C-alpha cells in the first residue's frame, strides 16, 4: 500500500486532516483501530474557529442543523438538585448580553452544542467524499523512517493480516496515548497537574423537559455533579470526578433529585486523562496534532477545537510542499505556531479547576460535605442578618469566577498569535492587549494574528471577510486606492506557480465596504493591503500601495514559502 | 356635565392620560375634535420608556402583535434609489451588536415599529374600557377657573349643540396648537429652530419585498427624501422636505428607482411645524403634556414617546390628589420633572438636522445638486486615487454622525433625573456619567433616576426588578438582611393611608436574586431600600436597615405627599 | 343631526355595517349606549365567511395578529 | 411542481405534487405518523452507514466481492482489497 500522507487516527483532528488534504488534490489514508467512529459524546462544545473551519470548506449548514443553538446554552444552574433548590445561575457561553456582542463581533460563527457522537462521522464522510481513503478495523503497529519517505506497519483487524503501507509524511492523531508520538520521540512538559484526576459518565434518557425548558442551559451542576444535555431534553448524561451496576440509577434520581420521571440508564464510561503537552509535536517526517500533543481537562472545551485548528494549520502546508509550490521548511512553522497553542490550553483547562474549591469555601462546607452539611449550608445561605449578605455574596463572587472554563475564555480561544518562517513580519511591535488576553479577543491585522472578522456586502448581502479568503489557497485584500496589487499578485503567482486571488473591496466593486467596517478593522490606509494564508491567519501587511510596498509582496510570498 | 378631569385631545398623551386614570379609579372624560383616531402613521418609533408602560399597564404583548419588531429596523441604507446604487449604510435603531447589548441591558423591553394609526385606537380603545368617558366630534372652545375647579365649554360637532363641563383639573393634550396652552397662558421658548419649514408625505402601496428583504430596514433615504416602511413591505409613504397632482405617482417612481413596479397612491399630507416648548407646563388647574407643551423636528422619534410620558408622570399624582391622599403641592413636581425633559428634546431633535449638510459637503455637493451633478459625485466616489479615498472615509465619517437621530440617542432616550418635591434626595452628590449622555445610557438608583432593570426570577422564570413595580402603587425593593423594611413599610402605610407593596429579593422569597445582578446594581448593600414611584422613578433609597435608615421612611413618604 | 343611515348598535353588526358603508361612500351615523366596546370577551369563533369579509375590507392580517390560530384549538 | 418551456420562461401550468393537495394531504396524514420529505442518497447514506458501525456492524470499504460457493453449513466468499492489494 502506497499514500502520501499516513493519518493515523479518525477523530475530530484525523478526520478534519484528511477532509482538507482530499479538498487539496493529496492523496492520504486514514486509519482506526476501532470499527465506528467514537460512540460516546465526549465533548460538546464547538468555539468559533472551528464554526469558522466547516464554513470555509462548506459544513457549517450541516452542522448547524444537528447542533443546538447558543440560545439554549445559556442558563448554567448550581443546585442541590435538578427538581431542588438553585444556589443561583451564570450565564455560560456568552449568554450576557455584552459577552453575546463581543462573541457577535469576533466571528461571522457563533457556539453551538454537537457532541463528537455526530460531529465524527459527519467529518469522516466528507473525508471519504472529498478523496480520503479510509479504513477503520486497522490499528498502527509503528514505522521506520528514512531520506524519503516513511514505511508504516499495520494490523489488519478483520483480516488478521498485516501490511506496511509507504508514504511521504505521516500525521500522529491517534490521541492522548499517542504511539506516533512515542516512537517519535515528542518531549512532553508539565506532567504536574493533580493526582492523576479520572471521572466516570452516566449516559441516560428521560423527559426533564419539565424541569429545562424554561430555565434553557448546556448544564446543570449539582453540589459535585455535572448534569449534562445531549438533546434537548431527553438524551443526557451525568458526570463527575474520579465499577457500577444499575444503582447507577438511584445516583441518576438523587442528581435529579426526584425518582418520579422515568428514566433509562445507558452506557457508563470512565475517563482518566494525564495532563501533559507536547514540548515539539514534528519529528522528522513525523507530525503529531489533537490529544496526541495535548492532554487536559474538560474545562472550558478547547480540546476538540484546538485539535481541529491543528489540523487545519498543517493541511495547506503538507499540499504546498507536496506539490513542490513550497519547501519542506515551511512545515517548520507547524510546531512554532501550534506548539504554543498546545502548551497555553492544558494549562488553561488545568487553572479554571481551581475555581471550584472558593465555592465550597463560600458556603463554609469541607472539600466533601454530608447531606447533613449541605442542608445547613442553604438554611445559613437564606440567614436574613449581615453576616448572612456576606455569606450571600461570597458564594456569588465564587460562582462569577467559575465562568472562565464556561464560556468566559473568549480571549484564549481566539488571540492566536504566530510567530514563525510562515508569518512575514511588517516591522510594527506588537501592540499587546488594551485588556485581558484570557476573557477578551483583541482583534489584530498585524500579521501573526487571524483576519478579522467583518461584514462586506456582495450582491446586497452579508458576507464575512472570512468567506472572501480561505479554499485552500492565499488571498490579498485591498481597497480602489490600492488597484496595484492586481498586478503585483499576478507576477509573483505567475512565477510562483502559486494561486493568490485578489480582492479589491469598495464601492462598485464585487465586494463593497457597506458598512465602513473593513475601513475601521483593517489598521491601514485604503491601499494597504493584507495577505490571508489558506487557514485565515494574516501573513503579511504592507501599509499602502507604493513602490517599496509592492516590491516586497515577491520577496514575503517567497519567504513564506522558504523559497 | 360633571367630572375630576377634563382630558382635551385623544392622541398619544391624552389617550395615554386617560388609560392611566381611569385604571386609578379616576373619573375622566377625554374628548377630540375629530371623527377618528390620526389617519396617518405619522411617528412610528417606539423606545423602551413607551414599552415599559404599555408593559405596565398591560399592553406590550399586543403592542409587539402590531408591531414591526426591532430587527427588520437596523438596515438604514443611504442611496440614489431604492433599485440604485448604495452609498453605504449605518446600523440604525441601535442594530449594531454593542448598541445592541447596550439596548437590551438597559430595558426588557425594546425597539419596534408601530405607527401612530395603530398605536391610538389601541390605546383609546383601553382607555374607555378601564374607565374613561370617551367622547369623539367634540371641541373645546375655552374655560374659566375658579378657587375650587374649572368650567370649560365645549361645541358638539354631531349635535350641534354646546355645552358645559365641569372638573377639578384639565389636561390640555391638544396638539401642537394647543388652546389649552394658551388659554393657561404658558410661556413658550426658542421658536429660533431655522425657517420653520413643513415636510410632505405621500402614501402609496407597491411590493418591494425584492428590494427589501435582504436589507430589512426602517427607512431608505435618498440623495433627501425618505423611504418609509409601514408595512413590510407593501404599505409605504414617501417624505421631503419642504400642492401635488397624482404626478406624485412619477416622483415615488423614481424615488423607487424604477417604474417596474406597480404603484397605487394613497393620501397626501403636509407637516409644517414650529419648534419650541413650554418654559412651565402648568398654571393653577391647567396641566398641559405632549405636543402642546414640546413640538420638534422627527429626528429622533422622541415626540410620542415623550409625550406618553408626560401622562405617566402626571396620573398617578392627579390621583392621588384627588383621593386626598396627597397634597395638591404633589402636582408641582409635573413642571419641574417634564418641562426640562420638554426643551430637552425640542434642542434635541433640532441639533439632529445639522448632522445631515456634511454628508453633501463630504460628496461635494452643494446644499442642492442638479441631476448631472449627483451623478459626478457618484463617479468621483468611486475614484481609485488617493484623493478618492479620502473621499470615501469623508462619506463615511459624515455617515457615521447621521446615528445620533437615528438609534443613537440612547442616553437622551434614557437618562432622565428627576429634582422636585417628589424625590427624596438622599445626601449622596450627583455621580454624573461616565459616558456622553446623549448616547449612552447610565444606570442609577439615587433618587431622581428611573428604577434599573435587571433579570430576576420568579418560579424559575425571569421577571424584571420593573415587573415588581408600577400597578400605580409605590413598592419598596429590599434583600433577606432589610426584613426590617416590611414593618415600617406597614406602618408608615397605615398612617399615610397610602399602599406601598415591599419586595424582599433573595434566596427562597417569592423573587429571587438568581443571576446576582440586582446585588450588582442596587448601588447599596443588602439591607438597603429602594422606593419605587407607581412612574418607576426612585424617589427614596436608604442605605441599610439601621434605626435612622428605617425611621426615614415615614418622612420621605411624608414629603413625597406635601404633607 | 342629518345622516344617510342611522345605526343604532355599535357591535360586531353595527361596527361591520358602519365600516362597509363608510367604505362605500355612505354618510352613516353610529350609536351606542355604553361607554366602551364590550368588555365580555363573550362569543370567540371565527369562522370563514367573517374571515372573508375581513380580508375584503383589508383587516384579515391584522385580525390574525391577534388571534389565536386554527392549530390552537383543536383538542 | 411546474411545467414551463424554462424556469425564468412561462408556466405551462403546475400540478400539485408530493400529496400537496389538500385531500392528499389528509389522506397521507392518516395513513402514518411520517411524512415525505426530500433528503438526497448522498446524505442519507453516510447517516446510517454510521450507524451500523456505531451499533455493532463491521464497515469495510475499498473492499470487493470476487464470488463465492456456498457449502452444508454457510458460504465461504473471496474478496479483494482495494486498499492493502
Ligand atoms: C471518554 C472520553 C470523554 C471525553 N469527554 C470530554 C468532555 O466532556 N469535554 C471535552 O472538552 N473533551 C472531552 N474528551 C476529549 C476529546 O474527545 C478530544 O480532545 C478529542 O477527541 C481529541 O481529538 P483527537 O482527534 O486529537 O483525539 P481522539 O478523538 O482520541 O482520536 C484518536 C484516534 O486514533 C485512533 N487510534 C488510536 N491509536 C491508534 C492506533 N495505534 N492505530 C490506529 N488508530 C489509532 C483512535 O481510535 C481514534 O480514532 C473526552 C475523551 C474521552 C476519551
Ligand atoms: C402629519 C404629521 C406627521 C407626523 N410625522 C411624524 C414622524 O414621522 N415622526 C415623529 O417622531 N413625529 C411625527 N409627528 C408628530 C406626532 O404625531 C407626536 O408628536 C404626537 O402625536 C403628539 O402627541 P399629542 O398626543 O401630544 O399630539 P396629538 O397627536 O396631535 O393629539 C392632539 C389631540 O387633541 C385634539 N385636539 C386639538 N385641539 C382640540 C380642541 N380645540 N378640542 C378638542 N380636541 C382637540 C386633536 O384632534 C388630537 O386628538 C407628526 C405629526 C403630524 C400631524
Amino acid at each position: 500500500a502506497e499514500t502520501d500522507v499516513l493519518i493515523v487516527g479518525a477523530g475530530p483532528a484525523g478526520a478534519m486532516s484528511a477532509t482538507l488534504l482530499a479538498s487539496l488534490g493529496i492523496r492520504s489514508l486514514m486509519i482506526n483501530r476501532w470499527r465506528s467512529t467514537s460512540p460516546g459524546p465526549r465533548s460538546h462544545i464547538i468555539n468559533q474557529r472551528t464554526m469558522e473551519i466547516l464554513r470555509d470548506i462548506g459544513l457549517e449548514e450541516s452542522a448547524k442543523s444537528l447542533a443546538v443553538p447558543k440560545e439554549y446554552m445559556g442558563e448554567h444552574v448550581y443546585a442541590t438538585s435538578l427538581a431542588g433548590e438553585e444556589f443561583g445561575r451564570i450565564p455560560a457561553w456568552a449568554s450576557h448580553p455584552q459577552a453575546h456582542a463581543e462573541h457577535e463581533l469576533a466571528s461571522p460563527s457563533r457556539y453551538c452544542d454537537l457532541p463528537q457522537l455526530y460531529f465524527e462521522p459527519m467529518v469522516v464522510s466528507e473525508a471519504a467524499l472529498r478523496g480520503a481513503d479510509v479504513r477503520f478495523l486497522t490499528e498502527y503497529l509503528g514505522h521506520v523512517e528514512d531520506q524519503d519517505g516513511v514505511t508504516a506497519r499495520l494490523l489488519d483487524h478483520v483480516s488478521g493480516a498485516e501490511y506496511e503501507v509507504r508514504a511521504k509524511y505521516i500525521i500522529g492523531a491517534d490521541g492522548a496515548h499517542s504511539l506516533v508520538a512515542q516512537n517519535a520521540g515528542l518531549p512532553f512538559e508539565g506532567q504536574m497537574g493533580i493526582g492523576d484526576s479520572g471521572s466516570i459518565n452516566i449516559e441516560f434518557s428521560a423527559d426533564l423537559s419539565s424541569l429545562c425548558e424554561h430555565r434553557k442551559g448546556d448544564m446543570y451542576w449539582m453540589f459535585v455533579a455535572a448534569l449534562q444535555m445531549i438533546r434537548p431534553w431527553n438524551k443526557w448524561i451525568c458526570v463527575w470526578g474520579y465499577i457500577t451496576k444499575e444503582e447507577a440509577k438511584k445516583i441518576i434520581h438523587e442528581i435529579i433529585g426526584t425518582d418520579e420521571i422515568p428514566v433509562e440508564v445507558g452506557p457508563i464510561s470512565t475517563w482518566t486523562i494525564n495532563q501533559q503537552y507536547a514540548v515539539r509535536n514534528t519529528s522528522g517526517r513525523v507530525f503529531c496534532m489533537g490529544d496526541a500533543v495535548h492532554r487536559h481537562t474538560p474545562m472550558g472545551g478547547l480540546g476538540l477545537n484546538t485539535s481541529v485548528q491543528d489540523a487545519y494549520n498543517l493541511a495547506w502546508k503538507l499540499a504546498l510542499v507536496l506539490k513542490g509550490t513550497a519547501a519542506p521548511t515551511l512545515l517548520d512553522s507547524y510546531d512554532a505556531e501550534r506548539s504554543p497553542v498546545a502548551k497555553q490550553i492544558v494549562e488553561r483547562a488545568f487553572k479554571s479547576l481551581s475555581t471550584f474549591p472558593p465555592v465550597f469555601e463560600a458556603l463554609s462546607l469541607p472539600p466533601a460535605p454530608t447531606e447533613s452539611e449541605m442542608a445547613e449550608a442553604l438554611v445559613r445561605l437564606k440567614d436574613a442578618s449581615e453576616e448572612g449578605a456576606k455569606r450571600r455574596a461570597a458564594l456569588r463572587k465564587a460562582m462569577d469566577a467559575t465562568i472562565i472554563g464556561l464560556g468566559g475564555g473568549h480571549g484564549v480561544e481566539l488571540n492566536q498569535r504566530y510567530v514563525s518562517r510562515a508569518v512575514f513580519p511588517d516591522g510594527t511591535p506588537d501592540p499587546g492587549f488594551v485588556r485581558d488576553q484570557e476573557f477578551f479577543y483583541q482583534a489584530s491585522t498585524r500579521p501573526g494574528a487571524h483576519l478579522p472578522h467583518v461584514w462586506l456586502t456582495e450582491n446586497q448581502r452579508r458576507i464575512s471577510t472570512l468567506d472572501l479568503c480561505g479554499k485552500g489557497r492565499f488571498t490579498l485584500l485591498t481597497g480602489l486606492s490600492g488597484a496595484a496589487w492586481k498586478h503585483e499578485a499576478e507576477q509573483v503567482s505567475q512565477s510562483l506557480g502559486i494561486e493568490l486571488k485578489v480582492c479589491v473591496i469598495g464601492p462598485g466593486q464585487e465586494f463593497v465596504d457597506t458598512y465602513g467596517e473593513y475601513a475601521k478593522i483593517s489598521e491601514i490606509g485604503e491601499s494597504g493591503a493584507l495577505l490571508v494564508r489558506p487557514d485565515m491567519f494574516i501573513a503579511f501587511r504592507a501599509k499602502d500601495a507604493s513602490r517599496e510596498g509592492l516590491e516586497q509582496l515577491n520577496v514575503a510570498v517567497k519567504s513564506i514559502l522558504g523559497r
